[PDB]
DNA sequence: CATCTG
DNA sequence: CAGATG
């Protein structure tokens, strides 16, 4: 956590390099899963050796690791920080929609920044087109001020459509965060869960409406379920503009929404923590359902869920409050 | 994973 | 349809 952080460090500038600058996926893993154990490493290592002795530590690595402990650096490294391809590479991914595979191209192409994209734009997708729009409001977290306020846009609309309606914000919002990326929503309605067969209309109902309102700017990609789009909280007063924000839809089944709707809030340390737990009850979790656990090895059957608390009581557990929820 | 692209 | 992307 801190007595290997050098290393646990240099490893992973190196896998993300693989897996982005080269398609190296294979090497991309190794110092993955290498990094972590050192990482979970109780002692200082003083030697490549020392780390070998792991597992997933190879001699490619060790070797690393032993420039590391030799020097201050690592070449490869402060040459691959000092390429600008490799480095173009990395800044042309922070748009939305472009990717490593993008990337590559659009470096071969020659464009590599901010600047080369507008210039080129015909060869970008909508959604790169979108994401090259917002570059700078995507990159920046919406104030929970604000989220109060989008929510009340998406809460009041989701209502004036359909009363059946069961929408929520979550994430870090709801574990009380006072800034978030976007703004992701669960969608629900009794007509809707694990059996009855489809019903698009739904979810194209409420995304529509919103769309009607002015709220929703864009749609990145739109389905039968899942929707992705860009919105807007309207200008008040004419003199500021609210950034555009990358909002997301969902809709879910009755039969399974808390079941996601706590599963998304998080966190990603509370649900593994509340997981494993969920085990010791005779259940299991995932992102839909709170099973009961066949003892042979395993079977199942979905529990009925209709409050996070009842999720909570089935694994005997004090009713947390998504602020709670951290870990 | 659910969606878009070509 | 295989292959990106979020
Ligand atoms: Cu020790
Ligand atoms: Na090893």
């Amino acid at each position: 956590e801190t007595l290997n952080g050098g290393i646990t460090d240099m490893l992973t500038e190196l896998a993300n390099f693989e897996k982005n600058v080269s398609q190296a996926i294979h090497k991309y893993n190794a110092y993955r899963k290498a990094a972590s154990v050192i990482a979970k490493y109780p002692h200082k290592i003083k030697s490549g050796a020392e780390a070998k002795k792991l597992p997933g530590v190879g001699t490619k690595i060790a070797e690393k690791i032993d420039e590391f402990l030799a020097t201050g650096k690592l070449r490869k490294l402060e040459k691959i920080r000092q390429d600008d391809t490799s480095s173009s590479i990395n800044f042309l991914t922070r748009v939305s929609g472009i990717g490593p595979s993008a990337a590559r191209k659009f470096v071969d192409e020659g464009i590599k920044t901010l600047e080369d994209l507008r210039k080129n734009e015909d060869k970008l997708n909508h959604h790169q087109r979108i994401g090259l729009k917002y570059f700078g409001d995507f990159e920046k977290r919406i104030p929970r001020e604000e989220m109060l306020q989008m929510q009340d846009i998406v809460l009041n609309e989701v209502k004036k459509v359909d009363s059946e309606y069961i929408a929520t914000v979550c994430g870090s919002f709801r574990r009380g965060a006072e800034s978030s990326g976007d703004m992701d929503v669960l969608l629900t309605h009794p007509s809707f869960t694990s059996e009855s067969t489809k019903q698009p209309k739904l979810l194209h109902q409420v995304v529509e409406q919103l769309q009607k309102v002015h709220f929703i700017t864009d749609t990145l990609s739109k389905g039968e379920t899942k929707f992705m789009g860009v919105c807007q909280l309207p200008s008040k007063n004419d003199e500021k503009e609210y950034p555009h924000r990358r909002i997301d839809i969902r809709l879910i089944p009755k039969d399974q929404y808390y079941c996601g709707v706590l599963y998304f809030t998080g966190s990603d340390i509370f649900n593994k923590n509340m997981r494993a737990h969920a085990l010791e009850k005779g259940f299991t979790i995932n992102e839909y359902t709170i099973r009961p656990l066949g003892v042979t090895g395993v079977a199942g059957e979905p529990l009925p869920v209709d409050s996070e608390k009842d999720i909570f009581d089935y694994i005997q557990w004090k009713y947390r409050e998504p602020k709670d929820r951290s870990e």
